[PDB]
């Protein structure tokens, strides 16, 4: 029936209604560090996120997404390997039932507890729906948590969610800074590949930051709270919503650094 994470609709079953699941260019990936291919070519990035403006979180069923008002060039990557401005349009999560899994990409085939997905698109063409077409329309950056030391810049993120329980619910989440979000160090791999949600388009540059940020055992615990479920259905916990790594094929991973 529809899409989603669990034994009858996961993962192995997207391929019959979006064949671009085994697609040449599909993510996550597993990082091998050895393979990777450091280029001195590739830039520093340049994140921009000091006028960024959130407006509202929403559950829609499969995470929950903070979203930015994308109508001006307010928080902007660019550098790194891309080419032209993206603009951030929303960041969400990925996490697991347990704390040995949930990050979509892995390093060394090692898992994470989550993974941030900080999505932007292309402002050359125009709007997000445009840009989902085309082969370079997406920048996403993707960072690591693992559990140990809480950080102060999730928890307004952890305190409203128990407002947004259910599939369809939003709340406002206006003034809500994604500077808090980020590791001390910009170094990165980057790969070509997709969304890792259906459509499963192959859209995205990828940019993957090397260092993890921590979040503790609580914080995690309340994102294992939120359900996949709509309100009044039978309670469906929203967890392990993460898709394994996915054939590299003809693809190669450079490092920002060595
Ligand atoms: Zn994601």
């Amino acid at each position: 029936h529809h899409w989603g994470y669990g034994k009858h609709n996961g993962p192995e079953h997207w391929h019959k209604d979006f064949p671009i699941a085994k697609g040449e260019r599909q993510s996550p990936v597993d990082i091998d560090t050895h393979t990777a291919k450091y280029d001195p070519s590739l830039k520093p990035l340049s994140v921009s996120y000091d006028q960024a403006t959130s407006l509202r979180i929403l559950n829609n069923g499969h995470a929950f997404n903070v979203e930015f008002d994308d109508s001006q060039d307010k928080a902007v990557l660019k550098g790194g390997p891309l080419d032209g401005t993206y603009r951030l349009i929303q960041f969400h999560f990925h996490w697991g039932s347990l704390d040995g899994q949930g990050s979509e990409h892995t390093v060394d085939k090692k898992k994470y507890a989550a993974e941030l997905h900080l999505v932007h698109w292309n402002t050359k063409y125009g709007d997000f729906g445009k840009a989902v077409q085309q082969p370079d329309g997406l920048a996403v950056l993707g960072i690591f948590l693992k559990v140990g030391s809480a950080k102060p810049g999730l928890q307004k993120v952890v305190d409203v969610l128990d407002s947004i329980k259910t599939k369809g619910k939003s709340a406002d989440f206006t003034n809500f800074d994604p500077r808090g979000l980020l590791p001390e160090s910009l170094d990165y791999w980057t790969y070509p590949g997709s969304l890792t949600t259906p459509p499963l388009l192959e859209c995205v540059t990828w940019i993957v930051l090397k260092e993890p940020i921590s979040v503790s055992s609580e914080q995690v615990l309340k994102f294992r709270k939120l359900n996949f479920n709509g309100e009044g259905e039978p309670e469906e916990l929203m967890v392990d919503n993460w898709r394994p790594a996915q054939p590299l094929k003809n693809r190669q991973i450079k490092a920002s650094f060595k």
